[PDB]
């Protein structure tokens, strides 16, 4: 799994989270989500390919994932409380993130 | 200050920063959504008056906050950088973030 | 209050839950936690009092409140959960994020 | 790798840290020590090798290395500033982690 495959993961499984009818499903989807996120975030991305390991730009890149991982583990705590819509909006606002991360380095 | 009082500094400063030319104004701008959205996130709005504070409501209240928060925190580093176009732009984009909470508890 | 009185209250609300009897004990120190962090995040610590104020230095020291704010959150759900065991250790582990930012900055 | 191909790793690189007299070396050696605890935290241990993934034990397990990790992000941070000593110091406060944990799964 390059980043390219992590991202379709990601992608894949927020749709089978929201729609989801209960917390296993969810829950699955959540944890196939953390390990996308967590392959990922040692990848370098096309439009940093070019600067240096070192620079300000991958740092961030990478917490960007931080971030997300942080964000799902809280999300698979509500699913883990059989809280389902709940843990689908958490979900849904992990959107935000992905969003974030694609602006700067997509 | 009150929720609503706090909503009026957030669309306010979302006129200003569409009309803004310079950086310099559109930093102040986040700066201010900001507070707003921090002292928002501490109401209980009228709608949700007679829930319980750890309710399902209230959480997804709360976190709508965060989310906004953190769409201002990457705006201000684009202000920050002096690129006020973009930062214009991720100011019009927390729009969405505006309408989520407004569907549900406005 | 001062940045001073922020830390005294972040230390003496850790010895309030390590002491806790029930869940709306953790609950009330972990609140009160939160608006300890949120505060002192506003300050102007005196090892960079004379830094600027969008300083790297300055950005970073606003951020570690960012990450205790999280985790307080995260312990917030443990007692939510009635979980005041795993609360407690949620809360006592906060003290790598304290120590964290005073080997920066304290 | 699994779990002991891991712990040794981070042991390995505790030493090459401590031996070291150059930043530039340490941030090398905790850059490995940073992938090694990631690689490590899939792990079930021997003596939660009964429990279930979301039991108070492996939850509290799981945790160890999102602290573990976070400290090597903060000493990593210190050794990139060229601060020898202080990524040295924040270095061998690492092993606290490395103990709470191994005194309560170990
Ligand atoms: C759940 C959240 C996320 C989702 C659903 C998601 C989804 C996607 C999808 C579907 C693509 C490929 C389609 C396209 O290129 O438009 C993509 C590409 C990409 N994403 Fe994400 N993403 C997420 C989070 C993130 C985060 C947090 C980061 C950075 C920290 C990131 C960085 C990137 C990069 C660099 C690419 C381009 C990859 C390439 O061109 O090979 N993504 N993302
Ligand atoms: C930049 C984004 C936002 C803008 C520009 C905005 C603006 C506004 C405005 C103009 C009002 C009119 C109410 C009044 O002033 O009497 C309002 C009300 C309200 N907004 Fe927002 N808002 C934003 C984000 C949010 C978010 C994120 C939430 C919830 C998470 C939210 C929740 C509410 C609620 C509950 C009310 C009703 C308050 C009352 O009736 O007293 N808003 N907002
Ligand atoms: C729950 C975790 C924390 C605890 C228990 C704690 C506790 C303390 C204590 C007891 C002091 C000494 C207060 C005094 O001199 O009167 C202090 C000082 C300080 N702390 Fe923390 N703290 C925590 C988190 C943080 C964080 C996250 C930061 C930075 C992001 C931070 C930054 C500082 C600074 C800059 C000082 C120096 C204050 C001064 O000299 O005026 N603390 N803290
Ligand atoms: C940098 C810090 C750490 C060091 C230096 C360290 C060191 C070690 C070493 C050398 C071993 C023996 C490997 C072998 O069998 O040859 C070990 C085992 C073990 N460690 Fe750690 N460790 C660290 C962090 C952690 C953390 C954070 C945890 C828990 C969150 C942990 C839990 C364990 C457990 C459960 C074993 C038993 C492995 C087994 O019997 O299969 N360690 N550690
Ligand atoms: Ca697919
Ligand atoms: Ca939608
Ligand atoms: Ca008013
Ligand atoms: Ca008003
Ligand atoms: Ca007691
Ligand atoms: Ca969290
Ligand atoms: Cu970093
Ligand atoms: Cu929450
Ligand atoms: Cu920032
Ligand atoms: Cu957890």
């Amino acid at each position: 799994a390059d980043l390219e495959d992590n991202m379709e993961t990601l992608n894949d499984n927020l749709k089978v989270i929201e729609k989801a009818d209960n917390a296993a499903q969810v829950k699955d989807a959540l944890t196939k989500m953390r390990a996308a996120a967590l392959d990922a975030q040692k990848a370098t991305p096309p439009k940093l390919e070019d600067k240096s390991p070192d620079s300000p730009e991958m740092h961030d890149f990478r917490h960007g994932f931080d971030i997300l991982v942080g964000q799902i583990h809280d999300a698979l705590h509500l699913a883990n409380e059989g809280k389902v819509k709940e843990a689908q909006a958490a979900a849904e606002q992990l959107k935000t993130t992905c969003n974030a991360c694609h602006q700067k380095y997509r």
